[PDB]
């Protein structure tokens, strides 16, 4: 279904200048990070893939760059969920259960923001908290009381 091209690491912060960082190994958070601090601002190893619902073409894997981690969207109980996992570069992608790594980057050209897609969760994106230090997690209403949108700096 997909196979890799290349990755870039970009820089990334929600639209209202929030950036990730790794809380715990399992879960990112989104805060102003502001000053000096021993917190780590988090990177993003997008890993572009080729294929051999609102899902727009560029799929992308995303790791976090230097914690051999990559974004994964799965059920947890009934819940769709965005999670953490160990998973080194996949060359393919080529079964629904692998698709759980791959979102599409939406872009707005004119604007230069981004929005991440879930591909196996199609509907559902990639959201902050209007409030500091919370999980990022997905969502079916992006950007309804919740940030959905990003801002990428290569």
């Amino acid at each position: 279904a997909f196979r890799y091209t290349r990755s870039q690491s970009f820089d990334i912060f929600d639209i209202n200048q929030k950036c990730f960082v790794l809380e715990s190994p399992t879960q990112l958070v989104a805060l102003h990070l502001q000053g000096p601090s021993s917190s780590q601002k988090v990177r993003l190893n997008i890993a572009l893939y080729r294929p051999r619902a609102g899902t727009g073409q560029m799929p992308v894997a995303l790791g976090i760059k230097g914690y051999k981690l990559y974004m994964s969207c799965v059920m947890s109980g009934t819940e769709p969920t965005l999670q953490l996992e160990e998973a080194d570069v996949m060359r393919d992608i080529d079964s629904v259960e692998l698709t759980r790594f791959i979102f599409y980057r939406l872009d707005s050209p004119a604007e230069g923001t981004t929005r991440f897609e879930s591909a196996a969760f199609p509907g559902w994106f990639i959201c902050t908290s209007l409030q500091p230090r919370q999980p990022v997690g997905i969502t079916n209403q992006p950007d309804q009381v919740n940030i959905a949108t990003y801002k990428l700096s290569g």
